[PDB]
């Protein structure tokens, strides 16, 4: 992609500010860009387990350890006794820590004829793992570390032979480093699922034409327990199972429905949708959004 010193990068910033900014946030630049990644990372997983064998490059190394020195800072910032019954404000220092080595960090990744990049780039990292004055975490999260994602592809650091190690390797480490957040600081949720969506797309795509499981499959936790490895759709139901009491049907109605669902392609078209329509399209999810150079506000070129 970018092979020469390049200079003209931007801090992202909030553009959708009220309800009726979402309109020029629908015919964006960075809305056509953001959602034609996760098409094509959608498409590239399809079919494959997580045993697959795919290409991991230096880049792909260089990220997961990103999110092991994030993982690190749980480790070393345990949860404390408070006064308050919702999270844990021990949450707070991690994320002071990772705000204030975010390009530090991101310097890791970007090679140095890129580094003007850094800071732009950073701004997704920083907004990928929750808000400290809440002690939450929502979907809206999870876009920025996708966008995150989105922007090394546009920089050329990640590139088309990567696009399976993206979500199998990247992304699936971010969502373990993400579950031991919620769970060691008792984050609030900011509905599908509590925290997540996309593991649910890309998952279930992996899942299209599987020979023996099916949609009904995921509410049986004796499937989900001796397959979770393979399928990261299953990895998440294993994760609500474990937080979450009582019987599936009445804790997460949604995803019992689609488990009736009769396939997995229907699945994977139906969440693309819903995950448009409810998280995309909705305003209090999708305020966060930044933008800057790399994912722009202006309307979509042709």
């Amino acid at each position: 992609n970018l092979y020469f010193q390049s200079r003209n990068f931007i801090i992202p910033k909030k553009e959708i500010h009220t309800v009726p900014d979402m309109g020029k946030w629908k015919r964006s630049q960075a809305y056509a860009d953001y959602i034609g990644f996760i098409l094509t990372l959608n498409e590239g997983v399809k079919g494959k387990k997580l045993t697959f064998e795919y290409r991991v490059s230096e880049a792909i190394e260089k990220l997961v350890a990103l999110l092991n020195t994030l993982d690190r800072w749980i480790d070393e910032t345990p949860p404390v006794d408070q006064p308050s019954r919702f999270g844990n404000k021990a949450y707070r220092t991690w994320y002071a820590k990772l705000d204030e080595e975010a390009e530090n960090l991101v310097a890791t990744v970007v090679p140095t004829h890129l580094a003007a990049a850094v800071p732009e780039v950073a701004v997704y990292l920083k907004e990928s793992v929750g808000n400290s004055t809440r002690i939450d975490y929502g979907t809206g999260h999870e876009a920025a570390f996708a966008a995150f994602l989105c922007c090394l592809c546009k920089i050329g650091v990640l590139r088309v032979d990567d696009q399976i190690a993206i979500v199998f390797k990247v992304f699936n480490r971010y969502l373990e480093v993400m579950r031991k957040l919620q769970k060691t600081y008792r984050m609030e949720p900011a509905g599908l699922d509590d925290f997540q969506f996309l593991p649910f797309i890309w998952g279930s795509s992996q899942l299209i034409d599987h020979p023996y499981l099916e949609p009904r499959h995921f509410v049986d936790e004796k499937a989900v327990n001796e397959n979770h490895k393979d399928y990261m759709f299953l990895e998440c139901i294993l994760f609500i199972t474990e937080m979450k009491t009582g019987p599936f049907a009445e804790h997460s109605n949604q995803l019992w429905n689609i488990s009736a669902v009769p396939s997995w392609s229907k699945v994977n078209q139906g969440l693309i949708r819903m995950y448009k329509a409810e998280c995309l399209e909705k305003f209090p999810v999708i305020q966060h959004f930044k933008f800057g150079s790399l994912l722009p506000i202006h309307p979509v070129t042709s």
